[PDB]
């Protein structure tokens, strides 16, 4: 068939003529089409915009399309072929696995005495602890929010949690997040269009010294719990299950269960599941005091249904349709991950018509969804209504996609809907949000870097 259309590429350049990426797309799209071509560096890609478009890539041609980019500076982390991890992990038998095992293992934990729930449930309570203590001064949620799910995934992955000064715990957080940063950046470009450059180890030890620190004060963490894990027991947490999972698989060479692919599978989850809840949480927050008579009927929408003692519980959730629209809208509106994660054809495909060749770099542009003006009634504004119908029942429109779709479409995706609602409505249960006074009218508009953060702000909580 015929390529996608797109800008003229320069000699050498191409179409390299980052902080306003997603808005530049926009632009291509009411410019070129749904599907359209760029040669970003050396590697040639297809931005895909739209539900159709980006559903026929990654269901219709699900299996042809859910391979990731090769990426050789991972090598500095461990990466081998039978250990990927999940998130990079290339389409094959290693990445089956493991996202097998990832899948079944928050299922279970989910399931019996909902081990997961209850430690969310408790992480709640103290962030409102934490929150309490701010009490008439006003103050930036960003870090409490973090470190509150940073524990849910400490607890998922290592059966425990850690107190917010805890000096570990900061020192991960706060590796974690330069280590994002370390995502972003020509020199990782370079060093995986060139991987013999790599020999320089000066290049080498600077363009993944925060992920690999990040990893050590990870293996750390791995080597206690594996001292006290008690493998007479069913396995408490992810580790345990994993480490069980270890044993049986002691000589066999084919299996992705070894020492080298654990700190990589659990790296995985923190790194996958801190930013993306926190940051949402931050868009929550943001919004309830931006639109606070929201706030007001998600609160009373709360005492009706729950009360001002009691703890949320999952069960309110479907009694809650309105929390559940807001929460819903400000995924949609807070539109954290506006280019998703980079996919890769395993095969020449055919989307929208257009040929795409083997090997193509694929970007999901799920802003382009979320943001859809053909789909959404305001795509721009804040509008809860965009999951209700006129009756005030709760209603879920396809273009929501913030996990994307496919194969490999988050894993998490149930833990985090978990997270937003119980941190979401046991912080305004307790607590009334506004603007400090005599302070600016904080921007609704998000700053980009991979990952969509909401600006700086400060808010007040002040208790009910
Ligand atoms: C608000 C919360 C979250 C959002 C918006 C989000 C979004 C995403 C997106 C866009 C992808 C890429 C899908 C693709 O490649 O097409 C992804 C993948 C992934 N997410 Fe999430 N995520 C969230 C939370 C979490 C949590 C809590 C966890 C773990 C407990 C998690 C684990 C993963 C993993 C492992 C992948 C890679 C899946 C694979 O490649 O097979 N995420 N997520
Ligand atoms: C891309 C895969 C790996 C590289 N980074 C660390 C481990 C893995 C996750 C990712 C980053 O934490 C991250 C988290 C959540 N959403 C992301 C979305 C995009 C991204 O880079 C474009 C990095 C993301
Ligand atoms: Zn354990
Ligand atoms: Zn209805
Ligand atoms: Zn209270």
């Amino acid at each position: 068939g015929k390529l996608p259309p797109g800008p003229l590429p320069l000699p050498g350049l191409g179409n390299l003529l980052f902080q306003n990426t997603p808005y530049c797309f926009d632009q291509l799209r009411r410019r070129f089409g749904d599907v359209f071509s760029l040669q970003l560096a050396w590697t040639p890609v297809v931005v895909l915009n739209g539900l159709a478009a980006v559903r026929e890539a990654l269901v219709t041609h699900g299996e042809d399309t859910a391979d990731r980019p090769p990426v050789p500076i991972t090598q500095i982390l461990g990466f081998g072929p039978r250990s990927q991890g999940v998130f990079l992990a290339r389409y094959g038998p290693a990445w089956r696995e493991q996202r097998r095992f990832s899948v079944s293992t928050l299922r279970n934990l989910g399931l019996g005495k909902k081990s997961l729930e209850q430690w969310v449930t408790e992480e709640a309570a103290c962030l409102c602890a934490a929150f309490a203590n701010h009490s008439g001064r006003p103050f930036r949620p960003n870090g409490l929010l973090d470190k509150a799910v940073s524990n849910v995934i400490a607890s998922l992955t290592c059966g425990r949690r850690f107190e917010y000064d805890d000096p570990r715990f900061l020192r991960l957080l706060d590796l974690a997040q330069e280590g994002l940063k370390e995502e972003s950046g020509f020199l990782r470009e370079v060093l995986n269009a060139v991987p013999v450059l790599l020999h320089i180890p000066a290049l080498a030890g600077k363009v993944l010294r925060f992920q690999k620190a990040f990893l050590t004060q990870l293996d750390e963490l791995l080597t206690e719990h594996r001292m006290t894990w008690d493998p007479a027991q069913p396995p408490r947490d992810l580790t345990e299950a994993f480490l069980a999972e270890m044993e049986k698989a002691k000589g066999n060479p084919e299996s992705s269960f070894n020492d080298e692919n654990l700190r990589i599978v659990v790296a995985d989850l923190f790194s996958a599941g801190m930013v993306t809840t926190s940051t949402t949480l931050a868009w929550g927050l943001l919004l309830m005091i931006l639109h606070p008579d929201v706030q007001r009927r998600v609160q009373q929408e709360i005492d009706d249904v729950i009360g001002q003692v009691r703890r949320p519980e999952m069960g309110d959730q479907a009694h809650m349709p309105y929390t559940t629209a807001v929460i819903h809208e400000v995924q949609r509106f807070g539109d954290i991950v506006p280019l998703g994660v980079t996919h890769m054809t395993s095969r020449d495909i055919e989307v929208q018509g257009f040929r795409i060749p083997k090997g193509t770099t694929l970007i999901t542009n799920l802003s382009s969804v979320l943001k859809d003006e053909a789909v959404w009634e305001k795509p721009f504004r804040f509008h809860p209504e965009h999951f209700l119908d006129a009756q005030g029942h709760f209603v879920k429109p396809e273009a929501f996609l913030p996990f994307s779709a496919g194969r490999r479409a988050c894993l998490g995706e149930p833990l985090a809907r978990m997270e937003l609602f119980l941190f979401f409505t046991s912080l305004l249960q307790h607590f009334s949000f506004s603007v400090p006074t005599g302070q600016p009218r904080p921007s609704h508009h998000g700053v980009f870097a991979f990952l969509v953060s909401p600006s700086p702000y400060e808010l007040c909580a002040v208790p009910r």
